[PDB]
């Protein structure tokens, strides 16, 4: 994959007004942008197919699938049939769960990203023990696209080593959550921002800072 | 606690509106509780919810299993009670402050959240079974009273009832399609939730009946 300036947008603004001008205005600066539940479920399904148009932009869909298989399979078909160039999917429910999403992925010609360990703080009860074996799950199935947390650089570090130089690695949790985007691209090859930006009085200027340190 | 009609939960996943109002109309009779997940909501719009409400006079589970972080799980319990769940279904793997967010919405706008603690897939052993345990105690120490544990494993099951008690709510996936037995489940289990078995079945109120008959 190819993504302009290493930066992904979160766009998880709520109403579609909001979210489309905020977009527009990093436009320059971002031809990817991860939109998840929070635009979705308030603005449908079709805002996926409104951005890619509008826009001209790669869609990963953070949907954190984590069902079982046969409902995983229903998620990431309805996601693929809405426009979406990839989805992020959740490693903790096992291999089952994930190859369902790979092989819709498979069937319809788009990604699925495999998310590893989260960077919130619940996320040291269960997820960061369970994190090297759910990569190593990804790796051994032959996943090529992994999220990993900004928050934790040492924890970023470590992913990279099991998922080798030619796998793609974004990262969320810098900006509000306190990673930083510089030190995250040390091992992550984008670096996922959102209410740094969004929530900016000028987000243009807010993206355009971002790139320039 | 909640009242749920014959201990049967529908879990609707059919993805065309149609054909999942039809089945649940047929259904209603046994059935004033109906869990509806992503594989319709993302089909056919939110708004789905709210039709479903309106049409049946059902409560509404949104089994979402959300499992971000907390500012996002704020986000979608919104979104999602705001459309008229009555409830949400959240993973506890992704940890406490995950939850409680999602149970701090569920305060404001007076509805519930139910947790979701072992799930019932085979995948379901690498991972969330080594956890469960725990995650379920977590729950219980934060005042969770509703949960969600799996059919195809009636000594987990059982072990999940015992830690959050006899007044706590317990509703179980996993009967019929998956193996579980709905008659096993409701040892442990207050309610069973049952998809496959009853909407691709010829007859769905046929399919339920003869479920409630067992
Ligand atoms: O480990 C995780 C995985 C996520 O996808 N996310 C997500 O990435 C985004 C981060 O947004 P923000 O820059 O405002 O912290 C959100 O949309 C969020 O749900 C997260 O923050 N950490
Ligand atoms: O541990 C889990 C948790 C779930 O909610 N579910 C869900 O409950 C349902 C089971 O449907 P079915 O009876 O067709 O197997 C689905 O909607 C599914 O996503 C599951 O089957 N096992």
């Amino acid at each position: 994959m190819d993504v302009m300036n290493r930066l992904i947008l979160a766009m998880d603004l709520m109403n579609r007004d909001d979210a489309l001008r905020v977009t527009g205005e990093v436009r320059e600066y971002i031809d990817t942008v991860k939109i998840g539940y929070p635009l979705v479920l308030s603005e449908g399904m079709d805002i996926i197919a409104e951005f890619r148009k509008r826009f001209g932009c790669r869609i990963i869909a953070d949907f954190k699938v984590a069902d079982i298989p046969e409902t995983n399979e229903k998620i990431c078909r309805a996601t693929f049939k809405a426009g979406a160039d990839a989805i992020i999917v959740h490693g903790f429910p096992g291999a089952d769960s994930v190859r369902a999403c790979l092989n819709v992925a498979e069937e319809m010609g788009r990604e699925v990203f495999l998310l590893t360990e989260m960077s919130h703080p619940g996320a040291e009860m269960f997820i960061q023990g369970a994190a090297d074996e759910i990569a190593r799950m990804g790796v051994d199935l032959g996943v090529k696209n992994y999220v990993g947390p900004s928050t934790r650089p040492e924890r970023l570090s470590r992913l990279r080593e099991i998922i080798g130089q030619d796998s793609f690695l974004i990262s969320p949790g810098a900006g509000a959550q306190g990673g930083d985007p510089g030190e995250t691209l040390r091992f992550a090859d984008a670096a996922i921002v959102g209410r740094s930006i969004y929530l900016a009085d000028n987000p243009a200027a807010a993206a355009a800072g971002i790139i320039e340190s």
